């Protein structure tokens, strides 16, 4: 699925992550537009063997399970595959885990390097409320 920008972030916020770990919706949309292009579908391969899935591109190296990362681990408890669903619930539930983890949304690199200081709200700008 290839989610719509405010058809997105309607369903992230639903979802509950509108200011979960201070974070504000426009940053978790501008993470998914930059990661997966809002392609649930996504999966692209990593430099050290893990692959990174779905709309916010969930590595296989810790969160995941897709029986082919060496000394992995599965900390979402889940198969990487449910994170490439039309359904977000699974990629949000193993996204709150990782916000968590310790460094933020810093664990997303591409939040980091085209997200992270920038005006985030634009990206929810005339999303229905």
């Amino acid at each position: 699925k290839v989610f719509g920008r405010c058809e997105l972030a309607a369903a992230m916020k639903r979802h509950g992550l509108d200011n979960y770990r201070g974070y504000s919706l426009g940053n978790w949309v501008c993470a998914a537009k930059f990661e997966s292009n809002f392609n649930t579908q996504a999966t692209n391969r990593n430099t050290d063997g893990s692959t990174d899935y779905g709309i916010l591109q969930i590595n296989s190296r810790w969160w995941c399970n897709d029986g082919r990362t060496p000394g992995s681990r599965n900390l979402c408890n889940i198969p990487c595959s449910a994170l490439l669903s039309s359904d977000i619930t699974a990629s949000v539930n193993c996204a709150k885990k990782i916000v968590s983890d310790g460094n933020g949304m810093n664990a997303w690199v591409a939040w980091r390097n085209r997200c992270k200081g920038t005006d985030v709200q634009a990206w929810i700008r005339g999303c229905r409320l």
